């Protein structure tokens, strides 16, 4: 399992509950010195647990699949709640088991649903170190329209910053201020299984990926990234979601 408290939380720790993150995901191969995460897992072994602490000491622990860093749904004191979708579903055969009741939520995860169930884009939410406080606070308590908000907080500040330093860096950067998302990060989010898929690709193409991926920049210029040469794949992307799964 993974920990992170928001109380006394900074930049540092922070960044070493990403690391942790990032390094309970197992894998068996890097491809351009990327860790490769596995085509899959059987049984509990594809879930790993996060527990995440707000600043007043209060958990829930978070269910993510160790294939593709998807949260299934989490657990808040005696009542567990997971999307509604198969790949939840199946996950609540494994975890959670001994809460007292099982919520279905009435939404699947992915962004588009999430975003509808909040009522606001993603560009609209801010994030942050106060951000993610405010949504473990959230889940604690069933509300299944605020729920969706905190979720989208959640789901950034955790796993897309375990897929990118740059999104990593972003929160960082807010662990006193939230703001909304950069265009950028909205973009890396978004590209993450193309990105994933290009680089995989390039193994038997010298590197060059078969179809350019368009990101938004840190100066919200629209660039074409069309090889493992680009900084996004040198720097930035930490993670690949297999192409067995895409
Ligand atoms: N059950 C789920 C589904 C998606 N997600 C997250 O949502 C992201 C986007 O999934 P997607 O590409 O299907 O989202 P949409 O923009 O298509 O609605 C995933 O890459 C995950 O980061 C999650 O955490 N749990
Ligand atoms: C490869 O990417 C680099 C870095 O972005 C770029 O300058 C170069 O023009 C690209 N070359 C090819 C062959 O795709």
């Amino acid at each position: 399992d993974v920990s992170f408290r928001l109380s006394g939380a900074d930049p540092s720790s922070y960044g070493m509950f990403i690391k942790d993150l990032r390094n309970a995901l197992p894998h068996t191969e890097k491809v351009y010195n990327i860790p490769l995460l596995l085509p899959s897992v059987s049984g509990a072994g594809r879930y790993l647990l996060m527990h995440l602490f707000n600043y007043d000491g209060n958990t829930i622990t978070v269910a993510v699949d160790v294939t593709n860093v998807y949260i299934m749904g989490y657990l808040a004191l005696t009542t567990s709640y997971f999307f509604n979708e198969p790949a939840a579903d199946l996950a609540s055969q494994y975890v959670f088991r001994s809460a007292r009741r099982k919520i279905t939520l009435p939404y699947s995860g992915n962004y588009e649903r999430l975003q509808i169930a909040a009522g606001k884009p993603r560009e609209k939410i801010p994030i942050g170190l106060p951000a993610l406080d405010t949504a473990i606070s959230t889940l604690l308590h069933y509300d299944s329209t605020a729920a969706a908000g905190a979720l989208l907080v959640l789901i950034q500040t955790t796993a897309e910053a375990a897929r990118f330093k740059y999104i990593e860096q972003q929160i960082q950067e807010r662990a006193y201020r939230d703001e909304v998302p950069s265009s950028a990060t909205i973009s890396l989010e978004n590209s993450w299984s193309g990105l994933s898929k290009q680089i995989q690709l390039a193994q038997g193409n010298n590197g060059v990926f078969r179809t350019p991926t368009v990101l938004v920049d840190s100066k919200g210029n629209r660039v074409q990234i069309t090889n493992v040469t680009s900084n996004v794949v040198t720097s930035n992307i930490q993670l690949l979601l297999n192409t067995k799964n895409i």
